[PDB]
Parts: C-alpha cells; structure tokens; sequence
C-alpha cells in the first residue's frame, strides 16, 4: 500500500515523530528535514525531494539564493541580532517605500501575525471606531464577518454598522494565496466602500508582496489601502514583518526593536528579484503549471481542478479540468475531498520524490523551471494511478 | 551641553537619523549600531559601548556568545531556514518540557506575540468563556483589567464576572521584567481566583523563563500555571515563541511551522545557562548593581532608587535610595520623571561610553561582570553631575 511504502521509506521520521509526540499535542507521520538547497530538500533518511511549498511562500527565490546567503553572512559578521537603528533597515525600508506608492512610512514588526495586529490597532487609533470588517474564512465582538465575494452582504454590513467600522481588512487573491479565491472587483467595492464610511482599508500583502510583482497586489488592483501587510518575501524570506502605509494614518505611531539581519537579507532578496525579473518569470510559470496540470487531468479522464493564479495553484478534487469560474469553490459549494484521499495523494507524491503543500497546493520559487513543473506532472500522473489502485478517487463531478 | 556633545559624538548616526524620518514616522537621534560583541557593541562613529541592554532582555549570554554562534553556523549550513518537522525542534522541545513542570505539551509560534494571542485562543477554546482578565500597565470589549496589587479589585471583578472569564494573563515581576512591580502574592491569589472560578491562568514567562532561574518564575511562585508563553532567552536570542503547558488544554490544539535556526540556538543557549549556573549569578550580580547604585545616590545626597529583582533594575527618580516599599510606584503615585531630564541622562551616559534602556532600565548577562557594574558606577556618578550642571535635577523627594 501507499501507507506502508511511505513509512518504510521515511523510518528515520517515524523514529523523531514519536520524539514529538511526546512533547507537543498530536494522521500519518509528518517529514523531518535535514537539508535544503536550490528547490531540494533531503529527509532524515537521506530521500531528496523536488520541492514545491518550502517557506509557504517566504522564498521566492528558491532554498538559500548564493545573494541573499551571501548578505545574511556578512550581516552576522558583525554581531549585530537586535537594534531599533541599524543602517540595513533603513535601506530596507527605502526599498519598501520605493516599491509601494501607498506606503509612505513604515514600521518594522516581529512577525506576520504582529503587523496585521497592529494594523487594526492602528486603524481603531485613527479613527476612534471600535469595529472591524473582515471576510469570513471557512462557512471578538468587535469583529463582523462577510463571505468573500457577498457584495450584497458587505453592503448590508456597511448600511447596519459603518460609521462603527474602523477598517476592512483583505487578504487579496484569496485565503492562503488563493484557496478560497476572492475576486479583485470585490476588494476594490470594499476599498470604495470603506472610504465612503471613513473605514480604513489594509490590504494584507504578506503573500502577495514581492511575489506578485514589483509593485505588490495593490498596483494590480488599483487600489490605495490606507494601510498594507508585508512579511516573508518582503522580509527576504527571514523572520519580521512590516506595515507601511498613508503618512497621516502610520502618524499615530509618533517591544520589537528591528533586525539588522533580516534586513541584509530583504536587500539582497529584493534586488535580486528586482534585477533578474522574477515576478513576471514564476507568474508565467504559475500558468503553465495550471495549464499543464489541467491537460493531465483530462487526458485521465479525472474531474480535478488546478486552479489559483500567479506563481501557486491549488487542487479541487470534483470539479472538471475545464472550469473557469471557481465560483463554487468561493461559496463553499464543492464537496470536501476525503481526507483519506489528500492523505494518500501527499504521501505518494512523496514516494515519487516530491512534495507539495496542505491539501493540495505549489508555490513556485525563482528557481523552479519548466523542466520541474514537468516532473510534477509525470509524478502527478503515476500518484493518481496509484490512488486509483486504492479505490481513493472517485468519478463523479 | 550634554546635547551639542551627544550631536557631536554621534554625527554619523545624525546622517543616517535623516535617511529613516524619510521613511518611518517621527526626540534626540537614536544611536545606529554597526557591531556587537560580548557586553560591548560599536555606533556608526566607530564609538565603542559597554552595554547594558541590548537584545532587551533576549541576550542572556551576551553578544555573540561562541557556543551560540557556533550552533546557529552549523545549522545554516544545512541550508533549512522553516519545518514543521525538524529535530533540533524536537530536541529544543524537550529541553523546555524539562524546565517548566506545568510544561506537558508545547507549539512552537512566530514570535512573542504570536504566542500570547494564541494562548488566549486556546484559553477561549477550552472553557468556552468570552472574556480576558489582564493586569493595568497604564491609568476589546472582553478584556477586564485590573490593576496590578489591586486584590480587593480582583475579587470584585471574579464576583461581577468570573464564570465568563476565558483567564487571568500576567507577566511576573511586573510590566516589562518590573518596571511597575506586581507582587508574587498578587499572581498567587489570581491564579487561586481564576481555577475556584473556572478560568485559566496564563503565566506570560517571555522575559522569566530561562532568565530568573532554570524552571522559570513559575518554580519560584509555586504556581502551575495553564498556560505558559515563553520566547526571548527560551528560544536563544532569536525569532521565535513558545506555548506550552496542561496536556488537557494544549489538547484544543489537536502558518508558521518552524525554525531550526532559533532551535540550534535554543539548545545552545539553554545548554550553557544550565551548565554554567548563568541564573544564579546574573541574580547575583543583580542585587550587587542595585545596592551599588542606592549606595552611591546616597552619597551624592539624591533622592533616586534603584529598584527592581533578578537580573534587572530600573531607576525611580524622586524617590529616597533606601526605599523598601514600591508600592508607590505599583500605585502610580510617585511624580512622572521630567522628560528633558531622562533625554539628558540617556545622552550623557552615551558621552561616557555606556547605554541602557528606556527611562532608567538594565539587563544583565552571563557576560558582565562585577567590574562592568563599578565602571556603570563611577558613569552614573559623572552623569548625576552633568544635569545637576544644566539644571536638570529636583532634591524634594
């Protein structure tokens, strides 16, 4: 079975599973990793993998780029792990700025989680408002929830509470880069919206920022937020992140200190994705890889989906390869896949000498080549051939 | 003046003050740091500091220390930078599981922040209860707040509320390692109101935990807290927080993976403080540092404190040396210090060669010794003289 060829081929992780389990709380036996380079990684027991979800999007340029390496070096060098001023991050943030015509100024957060944090708290400063519009992710009493893409939802949230609402706040493309897509029309009816009942709009770009291209989502939305989310790419794929925004709003600023390495690696990150036209580079083959994964599904005969935009996708087991609108998957409405399914799929990708995100989902690095999408789309082909063999798929759309 | 002389000394950190108002919301210039090393680090100027803060409160064993550094080199070079499933997170992991005995079952987080909002989370999950009970630092529509050695307050807030009470957070020693103490009693009885009433106690040990002693301030409490949030020192002076604590609760947890960089330093680290007795002797030199300064305000006839526990002290301007009650200050009683005054008093030791944090604040480490608190000694005295010169000191208690 799929089952016992991947714990025979990944002992040497069953043998630190059980060392977790004994210290963190509690289906089949995750990969511990002990190298990564150029976009490989090698297991405990010496498997090397082609991977496509390494950094869950922090690195866009691949597993240590020889730059972004080379900056984090000569940063550490100089002993410096903490310093509110440090001469990197202000050529970081001058970046930052340069890249987004909405950030103004900028504050340097700890983490991802810190900066949406202090973006509501910043947007309920400005404002005096206490409530907060964000959209509803699988389908706190100052937080009012809206399905993605419910205009005549968001609208009634609007009429019934707006005058109270400090900021809506939008993850664009969708829930995790896209899982559950959410449409540009609708982040910019909500931006309108806002404006038009003194909200604040933060755009939550820490996935799409220096991802998407060089100028973030917003660029492509046409949309001003008032306030924007910046973290991994943006931070060089280190740990910290940013919130940038309107002067008069991020004036309400006037324990995290900054990180002089991180900087070092956001420069050489940024630059290089600047120079070597990276955004434009995995967005096409974002599409190629949608493309390519679609034609195999319907030369099997499967009603699977690739679906996302950008340099990811997704996978949504039980529609048809031919589906343009994921409308269906926006409002909930296609079945779940077994998990016995997901289960069996990621360890037989696994046992082919890939591996893949979540349920089903790539990031594409900088580093990633036609070549590679290829080998996914063959190994693709023998995990669902196998799947078959286990009774795991079924037909109906 | 102190102000032309600190303008004068720090030029290179006036140039690059200019670059970042460019970029960051907007009294004196901060000094840009250019290296760091054991208790010393170097300005932009090539100006060299002994150092009594930096990392804020993170660098238990200095800057750089070499067993650190060469844990954090042999780990980069593996080339991981995230995984959920590492083993040097495993084995991170049960160094905290042996320190704290409340800790059974423990995640990994983001940051400091990303642990304490997650412990709050779980506290809502678990007792199904709304509302948050957290102590006052300055005098969220579940928050309740009390201030700190407010018992009577608290009993009343448990009476009003307490079956809606998720739990009762509190940071030991005091907001920000004491700089408004809270008593141990205090914490005490709230950790008794909160299991008679159904709530959970979240011990927040960021800056305690492997700083006061090897098993945590909750050891020296006696208190088993339910939840305890750890980062900082636990996690080697580098990215990174940790939740643990009662299986039962950590059980509601059955993006961020994990870092293996911060859990090389981790070990590392904790490795050290265990063996070379770090606790102890930073505790040591603690109460040392706070006796020296009380001596020498006494012998200048000023009327200025040094308080605080541990490894910490902080200084209350306005208040007799030979003060044994901090009350007043728990009860925001005693007179703000003049703004201009601390400025000056910041810029001054700058002058001498020496930083600390804050309005009056001092980390110490495995690195400093008794000789480093003589010369902060004999600094404090010579700065005590300059704003008695531009008229910069008060005497009325």
């Amino acid at each position: 079975s799929i089952l016992n060829d991947y714990k025979r081929k990944t002992e040497g992780s069953v043998f630190w599973a059980q060392r977790a389990r004994s210290v963190m709380p509690d289906d089949p036996h995750g990969l511990f990793i002990s190298d990564a380079q150029g976009v490989h990684k090698t297991d405990v027991d010496g498997n090397v993998y082609l991977d496509f979800f390494g950094g869950h999007g922090a690195l866009v340029l691949g597993h240590g780029h020889p730059r972004v390496n080379a900056a984090i070096a000569e940063a550490l060098s100089h002993g410096v792990q903490y310093a509110a001023s440090h001469p990197l991050e202000v050529r970081w943030a001058e970046r930052i700025v340069a890249a987004f015509p909405s950030i103004r100024k900028l504050r340097f957060t700890g983490s991802g989680t810190e900066t949406t944090l202090l973006a509501l708290r910043v947007a309920r400063a400005f404002t005096g408002r206490r409530m907060i519009l964000r959209i509803a992710t699988h389908y706190a009493k100052n937080t009012l929830l809206i399905r993605p893409d419910d205009i005549e939802g968001m609208r009634e949230v609007f009429a019934q509470h707006g005058s109270d609402i400090a900021a809506f706040i939008a993850e664009p493309v969708g829930s995790h880069f896209g899982v559950t897509p959410v449409s540009d029309s609708f982040l910019r009816e909500g931006a309108e919206l806002a404006r038009q009942y003194g909200a604040l709009f933060i755009l939550d770009e820490v996935i799409s920022g220096f991802r998407v291209g060089n100028h973030g989502m917003q660029a492509l939305l046409d949309v001003q937020p008032d306030l924007t989310c910046l973290a991994k790419a943006s931070a060089g794929g280190l740990p910290g992140g940013i919130l940038g925004g309107r002067e008069d709003v991020m004036g309400v600023l006037s324990t995290f200190t900054g990180n002089p390495i991180t900087a070092a690696a956001a420069i050489a990150a940024i630059d290089t994705i600047l120079e070597d036209d990276v955004c434009a580079k995995i967005n096409d083959l974002g599409q190629f890889a949608r493309e390519a994964m679609n034609h195999l599904f319907a030369r099997k005969g499967l009603n699977w989906l690739a679906y996302g935009r950008f340099s990811g996708f997704h996978l949504m087991p039980g529609l048809p390869p031919n589906t343009t609108d994921t409308g269906s998957i926006t409002r909930a409405e296609v079945a779940r896949p077994d998990v016995k399914m997901i289960a069996a799929m990621r360890m037989a990708l696994i046992l082919e000498g890939v591996d893949i995100g979540g349920r089903g989902s790539v990031f594409l690095s900088a580093q990633h080549e036609r070549e590679h999408v290829e080998h996914l789309v063959t190994t693709f082909d023998r995990v669902l051939d196998r799947l078959a063999d286990e009774n795991l798929l079924s037909w109906q759309p």
